DNA sequence: ATAATGACGCT
DNA sequence: AGCGTCAT
């Protein structure tokens, strides 16, 4: 109608590093480049757990969380890089540092929200606005968009992928309304031009390739990112949403991958995101709550308002290690020693954070899991973090959890702990 | 024995 | 405060 908002107010990108840990190891070791390759944690149990996979290895069926011994059965030529181990635990510093390389480059173009170690959202709205004045209503050349797919195009009236890519791009650019500096489709297009530029800059300055989604919000941007991978970017326009959503499994949409997604499917008897449009906002709210219902009602029409938060730095700093199976910690001395290994890594990172980013954590969260409980955390307790000292932090953590030891003999520890987790939080400016 | 983290909602 | 969800 004449008053309906169409969720076309922003230009948002989601940039995701293609098999990131593998790229970091391949940059460092040229012998691993353009080879079936994976990154592995902990060599000893079944060759190690695989945590990142090159696209050459994926084609053999190698996946994350697969044991390396098992992936070698699928892919005998598979090359492996091992994650650094410090103080008896996986240490991800190399990938954190590579990540900062990428996020600093992206920060030159626009406002970014760090989403994970290898993903960031980009609010390109302002950047596009200014680019559109620089562009005298000039046509946008296909040459400015050499790795961009236009989702849903080509339509109607070739046999190779790049064939199809440029046909869709041509149909899109031929149709564009470049006189109108307010057309959402033009804005997205200009957004796509800037993300090409950002991705060229990242590759030139780090050697890392990545993929991107460009759309009007974060959920659509994230979804778009995954449509054409690797080293490609996808524009998802508002107009493309009805066809895209009509066969889009509900669980593919960000935040609908877990329990809420499954109950949407089971309570409503539907499979695809677009089927949600039949329901009133009140019906949706009555099944899933006021906030979830409102969000679904707007999302299945391609509309979502979660802002890109200007936050390039993590809000918590944490250290964690699982002790599965027979390795579960069963004695007081073990528990203490590992709390100390965690606290030491933590102090390193905290101190580094206090020098690099001018801030100071003030609360220490202590999380454990007990044997048999399959919840992530069996128990969470906090205490003050007054001093970046590894021995104080570990002793404090021991203190606030020790009474979970139900054992009679207190040389031993029951029930066995299957996880330790130290998280520094509640940062103050320093 | 699908890790090591991280952000946020509910009460 | 502490637990639950969702995610890479
Ligand atoms: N230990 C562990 N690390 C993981 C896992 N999954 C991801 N990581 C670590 C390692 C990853 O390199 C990195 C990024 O995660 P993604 O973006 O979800 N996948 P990637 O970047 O590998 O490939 P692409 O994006 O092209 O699909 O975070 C896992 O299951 N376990
Ligand atoms: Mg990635
Ligand atoms: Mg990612």
């Amino acid at each position: 109608g004449p008053h309906m908002a169409t969720g076309q107010d922003r230009v948002v990108a989601l940039v995701d590093m293609d098999c990131f840990f593998v790229q970091v190891e391949q940059r460092q070791n040229p012998h691993l480049r353009n080879k079936p390759c994976a990154v592995v944690q902990y060599k000893s149990w079944k060759g190690g757990g695989i945590i990142a996979v090159s696209y050459e290895a994926r084609a053999f069926g190698v996946t994350r969380s697969m044991w390396a011994d098992d992936a070698k059965k699928l892919c005998p030529d598979l090359l492996l890089a091992q994650v650094r181990e410090s103080r008896g635990k996986a240490n991800l510093t190399k990938y954190r540092e590579a990540s900062v390389e990428v996020m600093e480059i992206m920060s030159r173009f626009a406002v970014i929200e760090r989403a994970s170690i290898d993903e960031a959202y980009v609010d390109l709205t302002s950047a596009v606005q200014e680019r559109l004045q620089k562009l005298q209503g000039q046509p946008i050349s296909a040459d400015l968009l050499p790795s961009t797919y236009i989702e849903g195009l080509p339509q109607g009236p070739t046999v190779q992928k790049e064939g199809m890519r440029k046909q869709g791009l041509f149909q899109w650019l031929d149709s564009l309304q470049i006189d109108n500096l307010t057309s959402p489709d033009l804005q997205l297009t200009v957004g796509a031009v800037i993300v090409e530029e950002m991705r060229a800059a990242i590759e030139r300055e780090t050697g890392f390739q990545c993929s991107a989604g460009i759309s009007h919000n974060k959920v659509l941007a994230k979804l778009a990112c995954g449509l054409n991978k690797p080293n490609r970017q996808t524009l998802v326009s508002h107009g493309s949403v009805p066809q895209l959503f009509s066969q889009m499994p509900i669980r593919k949409i960000r935040s609908l991958g877990g329990k809420l997604g499954a109950s949407v499917i089971e309570i409503l008897g539907i499979e695809y995101m677009g089927e949600l449009t039949q329901f009133t906002e009140s019906q949706l709210q009555s099944h899933f709550g006021e906030k979830n219902g409102s969000w679904l009602y707007a999302m299945c029409r391609g509309i979502e308002h979660d802002p890109v938060k200007p936050r390039q730095l993590p809000k918590t700093i944490g250290c964690s290690k699982n002790f599965p199976g027979k390795t579960a910690l069963a004695t007081r001395e073990q528990v203490q020693w590992w709390l100390l290994q965690l606290a030491q890594e933590l102090e390193e990172r905290l101190t580094k954070d206090r020098n690099d980013n001018d801030r100071v954590a003030t609360q220490l969260v202590v999380s454990i899991r007990v044997q048999g409980d399959k919840r992530l955390s069996s128990l969470r307790r906090c205490c003050a973090l007054t001093r970046y000292d590894a021995h104080k932090m570990s002793h404090d953590a021991f203190t606030v959890i020790k009474n979970c030891n139900t054992s009679g003999i207190q040389t031993e520890w029951s029930p066995p702990l299957t996880m330790l987790f130290l998280c520094a939080t509640k940062f103050s400016a320093s």
